[PDB]
């Protein structure tokens, strides 16, 4: 596997989108799923998903 893949997409707070739909939500728009994770340090929890087909 080659590919960088190096270009999160924020579809959401994991406000709205939890662990489980964030990542659903995330294998459906074609990436590697997502994940709820911190910003730096503003401790604010956020639904990002993981570049899989970006080639």
């Amino acid at each position: 596997k080659d590919i960088d893949g190096r270009k999160p997409l924020l579809i959401g707070t994991c406000i709205e989108f939890p662990t489980e739909k964030c990542n659903k939500t995330c294998i459906e728009s074609n990436f590697a799923g997502g994940k709820c994770v911190h910003i730096g340090q503003s401790l604010d929890f956020v639904c990002v998903c993981f570049p899989k087909y970006y080639i």
